[PDB]
């Protein structure tokens, strides 16, 4: 199962055994990502922003420094069975990041006026528009650098000064 | 009979191709039936499916070019107003050109071309953006080449994110929505009014 995974016709004769491929390889890399963002809206903790910031950060990181799941994670953002993955994935983080940024606005967190579900479109546009940058050309997208730039600028257009710290990697949730 | 056929034919055909079947599964052979021809009249143009690709991507993506070109003219003196109209009214056209949309589609969800494009189109914003500082509109310390960054990865997320689900990110609202957050971010308060349709370039 994991090793016909790990292997993805000689898919079955890498694993060694006797697009359905490529998705179940797309949906084994977001599930933990997507359990991640989903935390960041806990009613259990009060700095949302901060932890949706330590999220995404910590994944840049991650993808940066492991090339195995950086590849992965290619697929994910290229090109009916995938396509609906990726739709599936893109609506999901969506719902997530704006579950965030609702608490959020629930703590006076941020600016005046803000609507949660535009600044989680604008944070989604935001990192999909780094991923697929550094894709293209790691040289003038830096994954670690240019993914906190950009996602410092787009949480400062939505959240009040004060909120969380810019510049710097934040602590593990 | 093959070498009738015109470039644009060739090129017009080879687009509907691509849009329907996408590259990998598009030959040669249909394209030229496509055209009303054979793979002959194909190659009378193109040495090969490569060079084919190239040309439909060079005919859509060059006038976007020269347009964020002028944005950092001599002539003018309102860069950043200039850059939101040429990308406003770029937006737009993506949004209800559908054949434009398309091999915009192919373009960017497809290797070396686009490393260049992106190439050309950060030069021209950053170069925008360096007019900008030159004339005062961007705040204090904003570096033009990390503001051209920004906008480039802003922008990419929304035509990526509208391509994917367009009843989620759309590609007028949201691209304009980014452009003007990124804007915001690095260019001096009342330099533009944010949210407002420009008119079209001269």
């Amino acid at each position: 199962r994991e090793g016909i995974l790990d292997a993805a016709e000689m898919i079955g004769a890498r694993a060694g055994y006797t697009s359905e491929v490529l998705a179940a390889i797309v949906e084994r890399v977001h599930l933990p990502f997507m359990q991640e963002l989903e935390r960041t809206s806990t009613d259990q903790r009060d700095t949302p922003v901060h932890d949706l910031r330590a999220v995404m950060i910590h994944s840049f990181i991650e993808l940066s420094e492991d090339e195995r799941l950086r590849k992965t994670m290619e697929i994910m953002l290229r090109s009916r069975v995938l396509t609906e993955m990726q739709q599936a994935g893109f609506r999901d983080a969506l719902d997530r990041m704006e579950r965030a940024l609702r608490r959020a606005r629930d703590l006076g967190q941020l600016r005046e006026g803000a609507d949660p579900k535009i600044a989680a479109r604008m944070l989604h546009a935001t990192v999909l528009g780094v991923l697929h940058g550094a894709m293209v050309e790691p040289e003038l997208m830096d994954l670690k650098r240019d993914g906190m730039l950009a996602l410092d600028m787009t949480l400062a257009a939505y959240v009040k000064d004060g909120v969380f710290v810019p510049g710097t990697v934040p602590e593990p949730l």
